[PDB]
C-alpha cells in the first residue's frame, strides 16, 4: 500500500504510495527513501548505533516487503532515539542540502515533459557546487536582499535561503510552467526542511516581468542580484543595465556572463556605459575543484570609477 518514514525531529512523517513514483531515468524514489534514512544516520549518531547494520546493505527496491522491513527499521530506531531524549535547528550541511533539494524536485515536477545542458533535471550535477562556490565567495549578512532574477522553478533561490543570512530571498520568474512549478517547489523545501528539522531563511518565489515598473524600484533597494543572463536578448541585457544603474554603491550582481567587459577604461566616448559605474572581475571555482571549468562575474556598484575620471579632467 505505502511507506512511511518519521520525522527525526518529530514533524508529520514522510508517506510515499507503493508502487513508489517513476522519476527522470537517473532517479528511483526507493533511492531516495535510502538516502534520507542514510542522511539522518549522518545526523543522529544515535540512530546509527540502535538501527540494524544489515538492512541498509540488504535490500530489494523492486519489493514491497523488503522496503518496508527498511522502514520499519528505520521508524524503530527513531522511536528509540526519541525514547532516549525522552530521558535527557540548524542550517543543513552542504551534502544534506544537494539532497533536500533532489528530493523537493522529484516531488514537485512530476513527468517532465514540460520545462538543455543546464536543465531544472541537473540541477545537483554542476550547478549546485556552483552556487555554493558563489555564496562562499559573496558572504551575505543579515543586512543583504538577495534576488535571483528568472529564477525558474526556484532551486538557486532555496540552496541560496538555506545557506545564507539575507533578511529575505527572492526568485521572480515570468514564464508560467516555471513559476507555477516553483509553488510545489516551495510548499516542498518547506515541509522537507521541517522534516529534518532544517532552518532555512525567508523567502519568496514569486511570478512576474523583471523588467517592469514594480520591479524598477525593487532592483534599485536589493543588494545581491543573481541573474543568469546567459541567453539574453540585447534589448533585455539593455533594459537591465538601465535597472541596475539604479544600484546603490556597493550592490553586487552575480552573473553567468558580464555585463561590463572586464577591462573596461572610462574615456570620453564611453561615458554611459555601465562599465563608468560598477567594478567587475571574472570568478573561476578552478583559481580543489574537480567540476567543469565555469565562470562567474561578480560586479559591484562604484560611483567612484566615474567620480575619478571627473577628477582627473578638473584637477590633471
Ligand atoms: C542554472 N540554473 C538556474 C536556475 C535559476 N536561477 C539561476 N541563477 C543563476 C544566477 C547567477 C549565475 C551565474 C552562473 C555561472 N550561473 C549558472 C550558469 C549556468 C549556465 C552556464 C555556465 C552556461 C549556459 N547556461 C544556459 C547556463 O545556465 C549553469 N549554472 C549556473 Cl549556477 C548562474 C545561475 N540559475
Ligand atoms: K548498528
Amino acid at each position: 500500500l505505502e511507506l512511511r518514514l518519521k520525522s527525526p525531529v518529530g514533524a508529520e512523517p514522510a508517506v510515499y504510495p507503493w508502487p513508489l513514483p517513476v522519476y527522470d531515468k537517473h532517479h528511483d524514489a526507493a533511492h531516495e527513501i535510502i538516502e534520507t534514512i542514510r542522511w539522518v544516520c549522518e545526523e543522529i549518531p544515535d540512530l546509527k548505533l540502535a538501527m540494524e547494520n544489515y538492512v541498509l546493505i540488504d535490500y530489494d527496491t523492486k519489493s514491497f516487503e523488503s522496503m518496508q522491513r527498511l522502514c520499519d527499521k528505520y521508524n524503530r530506531a527513531i522511536d528509540s532515539i526519541h525514547q532516549l531524549w525522552k530521558g535527557t535547528n540548524t542550517r543543513p550541511s552542504t551534502g544534506l542540502l544537494r539532497h533536500i533539494l533532489q528530493q523537493v524536485y522529484n516531488h514537485s515536477v512530476t513527468d517532465p515533459e514540460k520545462l538543455e545542458p543546464f536543465s531544472p533535471e541537473v540541477y545537483g550535477e554542476t550547478s549546485f557546487d556552483l552556487v555554493a562556490q558563489m555564496i562562499d565567495e559573496i558572504k551575505m549578512t543579515d543586512d543583504d536582499l538577495f534576488v535571483d532574477l528568472g529564477s525558474g522553478v526556484g532551486q538557486v533561490v532555496l540552496q541560496v535561503a538555506a545557506a545564507t543570512n539575507c533578511k529575505h530571498h527572492y526568485g521572480v520568474e515570468k514564464a508560467d510552467i516555471p513559476a507555477k512549478y516553483a509553488e510545489t517547489m516551495d510548499r516542498e523545501f518547506r515541509k522537507w526542511m521541517k522534516w529534518y528539522g532544517k532552518k532555512h531563511a525567508e523567502y519568496t518565489l514569486e511570478r512576474g516581468d523583471f523588467l517592469s515598473e514594480e520591479w524598477r524600484e525593487r532592483i534599485a533597494n536589493t543588494s545581491v542580484i543573481f541573474v543568469n543572463n546567459f541567453a539574453f536578448g540585447p534589448e533585455v541585457d539593455h533594459q537591465l543595465k538601465e535597472r541596475f544603474a539604479n544600484m546603490k554603491e556597493g550592490g553586487r550582481i552575480v552573473s553567468s556572463k558580464p555585463f561590463a567587459p572586464l577591462n573596461f577604461r572610462i574615456n570620453s566616448r564611453n561615458l554611459s556605459d555601465i562599465g563608468t559605474i560598477m567594478r567587475v572581475v571574472e570568478l573561476s571555482p578552478l583559481k580543489s575543484w574537480t567540476g567543469k571549468p565555469v565562470s562567474y562575474y561578480l560586479h559591484t556598484i562604484d560611483r567612484t570609477i566615474l567620480e575619478n575620471y571627473f577628477s582627473s579632467l578638473k584637477n590633471p
